[PDB]
């Protein structure tokens, strides 16, 4: 309600509103001279710590933070629980700073208790490009909460992306803020229906019991692409064309080079899964997934969803229905126990076809330091990990 450190930004007031002839800078003309050299001060006995997550322990201390401290749902029955794998391959995109992963330690313990990062890459906005950090990851340790830290980390990574000559950033969040461009509710696709029945999530009635929800949410093991296949290297240059020419209808998607598209979609296991339809040489399909399971909170049989989120998804020969029923298949043969997706891209049209539920809340977009005409999440055409 008051937004008092969100008010000092430049990003647009809660009642802000531009049209679609507005896409510009808040502040232009910026020079990397001007940025403050000097590191944001903290409270005494907290430092800050450049994380290496190359290296395995460092990276660990970042897995252990955001394990216990990290996203949970709005209902408390999950939290985040990204792999220290998958950190890796989130934050080691080609051209990213290592000094864009940012800790803050307790000096008397040595311990992580803050943690705030950003990747570089090109963000295309309503036809414009620009160079931008993609920022992910903020996270205050449970104990600290509320102590006003998330502004220093955030004013931190602002100063130390500023001094690359990078003046604007995209990011998504669970909370409102100060203001969103797009907003995208979430939905699932239910695949072990008796672990998210056990566990709390999904819910049974008379029409729908055990046994008829088994029945509901059972797929067939044949891809309606037969030929479907992980992704190889020789595959990159098509899938750059493929996913390229599908994004520049969106009004927001980042502009991948072939590095960038090597790195995001060949495939790590338990990470990300991407999968293509190659005919006469060219990749005329594409499925991607990525994990990120969710910690079962409390829960005595088990402690983990498995959990398949959708990444980049094109068809040039089936329909996109039949692509996402593809899809969902592929996470099965994965062991995943649920399919999830925001309502960005195409995804909303095959929800109902498909047999998604519709989640409790939504993800929002963000610009820092842009001001454009905002949209329904269906011209959103970018997903954050
Ligand atoms: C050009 C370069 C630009 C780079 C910067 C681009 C912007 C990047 C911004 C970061 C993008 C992150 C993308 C993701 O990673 S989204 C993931 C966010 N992380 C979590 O939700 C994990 C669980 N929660 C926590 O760890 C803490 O609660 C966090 C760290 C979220 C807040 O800490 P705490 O609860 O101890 O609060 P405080 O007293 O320190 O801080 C209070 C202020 O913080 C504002 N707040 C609350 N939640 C968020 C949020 N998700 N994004 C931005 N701001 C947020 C809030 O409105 C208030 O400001 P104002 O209301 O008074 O104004
Ligand atoms: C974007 N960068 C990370 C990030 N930061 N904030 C958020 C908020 C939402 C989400 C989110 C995004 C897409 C999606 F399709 C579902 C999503 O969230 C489901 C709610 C949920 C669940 C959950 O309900 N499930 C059951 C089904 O399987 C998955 C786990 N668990 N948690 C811990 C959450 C937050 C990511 N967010
Ligand atoms: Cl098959």
């Amino acid at each position: 309600p008051d937004y008092k450190f969100w008010y000092t930004q430049p990003v647009p007031k809660i009642n802000d509103e531009f049209n679609e002839s507005v896409n510009e800078p808040f502040i232009s003309d910026n020079k990397v001279e001007d940025v403050r050299k000097d590191e944001y001060k903290l409270p005494p006995g907290y430092s800050w710590y450049v994380c290496d997550v190359k290296d395995e322990k460092d990276r660990s201390e970042i897995y252990t933070l955001l394990t216990d401290n990290y996203v949970e749902d709005d209902d408390n029955i999950f939290r985040f629980n990204y792999s220290a794998e998958f950190l890796l391959w989130a934050l080691t995109s080609p051209n990213y700073l290592k000094t864009w992963h940012i800790g803050v330690k307790y000096d008397a313990s040595n311990k992580l208790i803050g943690f705030i990062s950003a990747i570089p890459t090109d963000i295309c906005i309503h036809k414009r490009t620009i160079k931008m950090a993609e920022v992910n990851f903020l996270c205050v340790h449970k104990t600290l909460r509320s102590k006003r830290l998330a502004p220093v980390l955030i004013k931190e990574i602002t100063r130390r992306i500023n001094l690359e000559n990078i003046w604007q950033a995209i990011y998504t969040a669970g909370v409102y803020l100060p203001k969103p461009v797009s907003d995208a509710r979430y939905y699932h696709r239910s695949i072990n229906v008796k672990k998210l029945i056990e566990i709390g999530f999904s819910s049974l009635n008379s029409r729908l019991t055990m046994s008829r929800a088994i029945k509901l949410y059972r797929v067939e093991d044949t891809l309606n692409i037969k030929n479907m296949r992980l992704m190889k290297k020789k595959d990159v240059e098509g899938v750059h064309k493929l996913l390229g020419s599908y994004l520049e209808q969106f009004n927001l998607y980042a502009v991948f080079t072939k590095e960038e598209i090597a790195h995001w979609f060949l495939p790590i296991e338990n990470v990300i899964y991407t999968y293509v339809n190659e005919e006469n040489g060219k990749i005329k399909d594409m499925i991607s997934f990525y994990s990120l399971p969710s910690q079962i909170l409390g829960n005595d049989k088990y402690s983990t969803l498995n959990a398949a989120y959708s990444f980049y998804n094109v068809t040039t020969t089936a329909t996109f229905k039949q692509l996402m029923q593809d899809a969902i298949l592929l996470a099965k043969r994965n062991n995943f126990d649920v399919f999830n997706a925001l309502e960005v891209m195409q995804n909303k049209s095959v929800f109902e076809d498909l047999k998604f539920g519709e989640g409790d809340g939504s993800l929002k977009y963000y610009l820092y330091n842009w001001k454009c005409a905002s949209f329904a999440p269906a011209h959103v055409g970018i997903v954050l990990l």
